[PDB]
């Protein structure tokens, strides 16, 4: 039973639509049986839409599973719907968060990145890489506890497939080589190490570096041989352990760039004290205020 | 660039084609009488008009038979227009929809007149990326020309949807990022392209065309993927299989360049001219 052949509407009662976009439609939803909360994402199918092309991504999310990753509880295909369910995270991404809350602190944003690592060195292990690691990925529940999440099968079925395949011409008269970069190789797991150091750098400031340059220009400086990689704005607002955290997650060389693994061991996600509580307070700030 | 509006120019004629990604107008000089082609992009505030005007300068300053020729551009009401060649037949897919499929002679004559052009654009470290029917433009002279449009891509939709699909660069590490610049590969890409277009001229579809498009992309990625072939062995010389074979390789460390094509028996042979494409045209237009 790959996907089933049923109506989750069986299995569960729909709540509240918790938000849509091109990503599909997701609902807060509780389970009949057990009353457990989950997350229901629906993807509406085209005509032509094939669900057997999604057997591969299907078994990813089976086999691969861990604390830290937003748990996948199955797929359903029913009257031209096809569902996802998931884990939910009743806070929502860390960019909702601190929209409404403002930057968070030093020890919040190291309780987020142990976590995060911990998820990516679980995916690295299985040989998969996450590519998308931003503050709008990682989810929170209400527990204060941290998931990371993805686009989702979205791009891979529907009308966002659709308009992918469009973008890129069609791949009938693609080379093997554009094919496979259009499957978004070309580059190794070593990308979200860079990535986090990003997100670290956006939930200290709000957004990350160069947010305000255009995001062409920002490609052409990246790749310049000269690029510095970006640095915190207020230097003393933050210890040492925290900027050496970014120097070395930020570094250009993919050769040269630490695994998931290396970075647990870093000072500053290996210090005491790095717990949900940590979160547990800023939710509080994002419920009642800050006062 | 101009500033102007360029309507103080050209009388709007009609329109030949319009989507996502650009809009085509026939129109008329006022000055001289000629007819042109006029692809409308829209701009944003979000655009960024440093890159575009330089990428303006190239055309501006370089030309080939084969490329479709620049006459002007204009920006006002944040809308950048292109004055182009004007090509009277439309394109080779406009075209084989009417008349069937294309004899080995038409292919081979339009096979070379695209490599010179191909060529032409790598050597200026340009790549098509989008080498099918629907890009090979003909006139009325049956001559054949490819289209730059490298300039409508970091503009408009064109780059909206490249940052939505492929991803801002905020977050990206510096080695991701030179992907989603060039898109990842070689101006080789160009010259498998063509050998499918080969097929498609052939055959009136490119090979899997009745396959779900991922599924293609997957089947392309296995380690013993076969490229494609002429489906019909006999209806074609050995010359035309062997062009099929070689522009299909697999590795891009083994795909011939353009030049190195050239050379190749069936773009090289005698009798090769746009009398074929008069042929055609003569086919379409009379039964
Ligand atoms: C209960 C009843 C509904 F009718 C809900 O709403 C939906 C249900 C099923 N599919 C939907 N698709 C869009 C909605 C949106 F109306 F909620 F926007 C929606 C819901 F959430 C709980
Ligand atoms: O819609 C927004 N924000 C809008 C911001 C509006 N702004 C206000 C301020 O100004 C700017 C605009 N967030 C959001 C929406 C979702 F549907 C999320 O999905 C989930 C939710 C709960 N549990 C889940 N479990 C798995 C998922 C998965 F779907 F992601 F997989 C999931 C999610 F996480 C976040
Ligand atoms: O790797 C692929 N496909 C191969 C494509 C590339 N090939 C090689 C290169 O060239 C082309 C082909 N899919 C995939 C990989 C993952 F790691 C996923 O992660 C999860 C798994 C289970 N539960 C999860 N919960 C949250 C996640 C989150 F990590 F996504 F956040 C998550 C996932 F869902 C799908
Ligand atoms: O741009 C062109 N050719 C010329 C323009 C054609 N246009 C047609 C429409 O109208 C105007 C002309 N090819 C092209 C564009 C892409 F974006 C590609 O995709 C990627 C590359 C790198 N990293 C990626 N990550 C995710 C993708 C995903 F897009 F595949 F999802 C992706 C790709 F493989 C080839
Ligand atoms: O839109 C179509 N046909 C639609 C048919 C609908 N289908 C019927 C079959 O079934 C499905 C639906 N043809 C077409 C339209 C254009 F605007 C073209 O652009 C030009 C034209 C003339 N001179 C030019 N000079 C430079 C260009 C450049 F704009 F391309 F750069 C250019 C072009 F070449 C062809």
């Amino acid at each position: 039973p790959d996907i089933f052949n049923r109506d989750p509407r069986d299995h569960y009662d729909l709540l509240q639509r918790l938000g849509g976009g091109t990503y599909g439609e997701v609902f807060k939803a509780r389970d009949k049986v057990s009353g457990d909360l989950v997350a229901l994402k629906m993807v509406k199918m085209e005509p032509d839409d094939d669900v057997s092309t999604l057997q591969k991504e299907i078994l990813i999310l089976k086999t691969c599973r861990h604390a830290n990753i937003v748990a996948y509880h199955g797929s359903y295909l029913w009257l031209q719907k096809l569902w996802i369910c998931m884990e939910f995270c009743g806070a929502g991404s860390l960019q909702d968060i601190y929209q409404v809350t403002g930057s968070l602190s030093e020890l919040q944003i190291s309780y987020v990145c142990r976590e995060v690592l911990q998820g990516l060195a679980y995916l690295h292990s299985q040989k998969k890489i996450h590519r998308d690691i931003k503050g709008a990925n990682i989810l929170i529940n209400d527990a204060g506890e941290v998931r990371l999440a993805d686009f989702g099968i979205s791009a891979q079925i529907g009308a966002e497939l659709a308009r992918r395949l469009e973008f890129i011409g069609t791949p009938y008269w693609m080379a093997p080589e554009v094919a496979a970069v259009a499957l978004k190789g070309g580059y190794n797991e070593l990308c979200d190490i860079w990535s986090l150091g990003i997100t670290a750098i956006e939930l200290a400031e709000l957004q990350p570096p160069l947010f305000d340059v255009h995001p062409l220009r920002v490609l052409f400086l990246m790749t310049k041989s000269g690029y510095q990689p970006p640095r915190l704005k207020e230097k003393g607002k933050w210890s040492a352990a925290f900027h050496n955290f970014i120097k070395v997650t930020l570094t250009k060389s993919p050769k040269k760039r630490p695994s998931a693994t290396k970075m647990l061991s870093h000072q500053l996600v290996s210090q005491p004290g790095l717990n949900r509580g940590l979160i547990l307070d800023l939710l509080d700030k994002l419920k009642n205020g800050n006062s």
